[PDB]
């Protein structure tokens, strides 16, 4: 497993709107700043890409707005299945996945 981690998410606000973003990094250095439709674009382009693969599933929606404890259990999730693809070299270096990592 690749050193890959979401240990934060922070509320926070941009053009006039109000979200919760999830900080990514490797081996402690921060990648990235990225809200959760973010990473539904990602799972979503990583699958197209990688049509052979069967992925992991993404943690998913809810039909209530997310509590803290929540935003918390979403942000494990998506450690979680960052974990997963990024450990398989050809995805972990997938010019999708380079991209997802970085900052505009």
């Amino acid at each position: 497993a690749v050193p890959i981690s979401v240990p934060r998410y922070k509320h926070v606000e941009q053009n006039g709107e109000k979200f919760v973003v999830y900080n990514v990094y490797m081996a402690g250095r921060q990648l990235c700043s990225k809200r959760y439709r973010e990473f539904a674009i990602l799972h979503q382009n990583l699958k197209r890409e990688f049509a052979n693969f069967t992925f992991p599933r993404l943690p998913g929606k809810w039909p209530f707005s997310l509590s803290e404890q929540q935003l918390d259990a979403r942000r494990r999730g998506l450690e979680e299945y960052l974990e997963k693809v990024c450990s398989i070299r050809v995805i972990g270096e997938s010019d999708i996945m380079q991209e997802f990592l970085s900052e505009s």
